[PDB]
């Protein structure tokens, strides 16, 4: 009845409760990196509980530091104090992060991490004496509008001619509203949610150019891309960006507890240093900021990168999956494939020839999903673009095992 | 070396780290009721950790259950499917919530659990036909847009409750009447005006919002984030006047303490506009990557089972006819304005003259430099401007409370006599 129960009570996240209703699925436990549903299947974790599983469940060294931590204090507060492990965390996350992000602000989530991020932005202008520093710039699909080096339906295909094409008309955006915008705000890298687009080599760099040059600063979101994932500790590192600010959270933790984190240049923490009564104090928080199980499962998590070496082991397995993932391209209806590090996803194509969409009702990113739950597998598709981010735990021989249950299942639909 | 440290690396919430660095404090442990900084002090946590804290410090039981559901899995997703806490939790949110209420959408913190209700509310209109339906009201000086007046007494012309009551009543009438087919919802604290400063609403305000607010078609958004899970001397607030949100949001008490969990509570009305085939685009694109969090749901589980043994509600309402009384002293010292409390949830008002109710001014800091005497004396409050709050734990006992209030007077006397 835990299924009928489940449909009575819940109102799920980003979901359709009519498709649950017709598929249910509720997990009991799981081991290394799969889980098990209560009349007890078992499963591989394709996206890595949505992009944040960095060991895998039940992991022996974050269960330790919880029931450690537990062993002193769950939660205090940092409203005008502090506790222990946020202000150790603190530390080792200034020192594995970019030189210039010296501070570092806390709060319960992603989106949390940016919209702290924007309001700081906004408010350092305000502070330092320029208010006419308002408006932003989104960058198109980023999850004013700049348009973002989307190569595969670009018009000439090539990455240097699209992104340098997109650097110039931001350029001319910057160039003509400047002297009113606050802040830039762009995911590092990889824009997720959007179809999993890489961006190609040169275009976080022209952006941090051009921000610099023209006085904006720059919003990094790493929230999807940080810790690992990528192939680095932070996505910025592949082409040497320091972000103004930047935000991160969910493989912080190794995918056990809510923790986010918003990075600040000294400069910026400056602007709001100052006697109490001028109101230049950010005023901004949440109750559970700092919390010590957080910080303590995150300082071990951030030990376990340290020791067990595991950014540099995923650039290696990485290669491996390169070619193993070109493999993708054999089957007709998989019209584009793109990957940086363990962030990867195959957009479906009607025609190969066309590269021509299928329709959205057609239900194709959907029912492939599905298709995977059947044959033990589990992902999310952006629309018809299927996302692949397993954990970065999983070894070599996995990696190769769920890509041809991706690979099956996509075939066996995208036949129909 | 982690004073330096705290100092050089961290930027923390609702506070001057100028502020921080004449008075840093960092906490390394608690037990029961007290916790104990790294230099070896002792304090009363005479704010519950900022309204959160239920049982105490280092609780065997909810330490357990942590333990216990750490090895199943710490977490698993709720994009598109579900776990074994949230499905069992939900469940039991369900029975202690109004009758109304029956759907449960989580989140990781009370900001976001109103945020998620906005939504839900604003989105609710467009998907049954009448988008038209999108400004909200808030009730002015309301912490969770057309302004509304909140009834108080203290420094209303009246004096009178009922009069600042009905009048204000009235004034949203008069702004419903006028404006009510703009209007997606409405937005209301349960019962008490936390930020504003543990202002409490006149018996049957709450009632006479919600009966204009079904008159007229606005959906009413209840936040019970400060107010929830026993404060008030209720499991929620808004039970004080019977009241039926269409949405509630919670969190803080829900995990006693020690996790982030956060829920808005929708009616089966809302959730039902939601419901449909892909194709409608019926859907509510919301609700973030932590959601359902294994380990947060089961202490939360267990945190509302100890609820239903010990009776901790019955207990606040209990031990909060002693802290009236406790509270009765503070009203005796020469500044101090006003007291107001319903449960735990207490406020000291403090004023220059407590004839003219003529507060301090703003750059004399009363308030502040009454918290930092607290810690000096043991308590650790956080102020709302003058407006100093006393939220103890619901497990307090009856002599830690006389011993927090204690040290609340012994507190104010020594600033305020002082600034003379
Ligand atoms: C009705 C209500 N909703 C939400 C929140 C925050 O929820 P969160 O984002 O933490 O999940 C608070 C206070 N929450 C505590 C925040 C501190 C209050 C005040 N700035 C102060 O200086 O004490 C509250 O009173
Ligand atoms: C760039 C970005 N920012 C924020 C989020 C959301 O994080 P949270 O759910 O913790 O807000 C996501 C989810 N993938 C994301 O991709």
């Amino acid at each position: 009845d835990l299924i009928e129960k489940s449909k009575k009570h819940l109102w799920l996240p980003f979901t359709q409760m009519k498709d649950y209703d017709e598929n249910p699925l509720i997990i009991e436990s799981g081991t290394g990196i799969k889980v098990k549903d209560i009349n007890g299947k078992e499963y591989y974790d394709g996206f890595s509980s949505v992009w944040l599983n960095v060991h895998g469940h039940r992991k022996k060294e974050l269960d330790d530091a919880i029931k450690k931590q537990l062993g002193k204090i769950a939660h205090s507060t940092l409203l005008g104090m502090t506790n222990v492990p946020a202000t150790q965390l603190a530390e080792t996350l200034i020192d594995i992060s970019p030189k210039k992000l010296t501070r570092v602000f806390y709060s319960d989530s992603g989106a949390e991490a940016m919209e702290i991020a924007l309001k700081m932005a906004f408010q350092y202008w305000k502070n330092i004496g320029k208010p006419e520093k308002q408006k932003f710039i989104a960058m198109k699909n980023g999850y004013y509008k700049a348009p973002i080096p989307y190569v595969y339906r670009s018009e000439s295909g090539d990455p240097d001619e699209c992104r340098d094409q997109c650097l110039r008309e931001l350029a001319q955006l910057l160039e003509e509203h400047h002297e009113e915008i606050a802040a830039l705000s762009i995911e590092s890298m990889v824009q997720g949610a959007s179809g999993m687009i890489v961006m190609p080599e040169g275009y976080l760099a022209g952006v941090r150019e051009l921000c610099t040059t023209y006085d904006v600063l720059m919003i990094v979101d790493e929230v999807a891309t940080g810790f690992g994932r990528t192939g680095k500790m932070f996505a910025c590192e592949h082409e040497n960006v320091q972000p103004d600010l930047m935000a991160a959270g969910k493989g912080i933790t190794g995918g056990y507890l809510p923790i986010a984190v918003t990075f600040a240049t000294e400069d910026i923490y400056k602007a709001f240093y100052d006697d109490y009564e001028n109101l230049k104090t950010f005023f901004h928080g949440h109750s559970y900021t700092g919390n010590q199980l957080g910080c303590a499962v995150a300082l071990e998590n951030l030990a376990l990168f340290e020791s067990e070496n595991i950014v540099e082991q995923v650039a290696e397995k990485s290669k491996k999956l390169h070619f193993l993932l070109q493999d993708l391209h054999a089957l007709p209806h998989v019209g584009d494939i793109r990957q940086l590090g363990f962030m990867c996803g195959a957009e479906l194509v009607r025609s190969k020839e066309t590269k021509e969409p299928y329709p959205a009702d057609r239900r194709i990113g959907y029912k492939v999903s599905l298709k995977m739950r059947e044959l033990g597998m589990l992902t999310r598709p952006l629309g018809d673009v299927i996302a692949f981010l397993p954990p970065l735990a999983s070894t070599a021989e996995e990696l190769s095992e769920m890509v041809a249950i991706m690979k099956q299942a996509i075939h066996e639909v995208t036949s129909l």
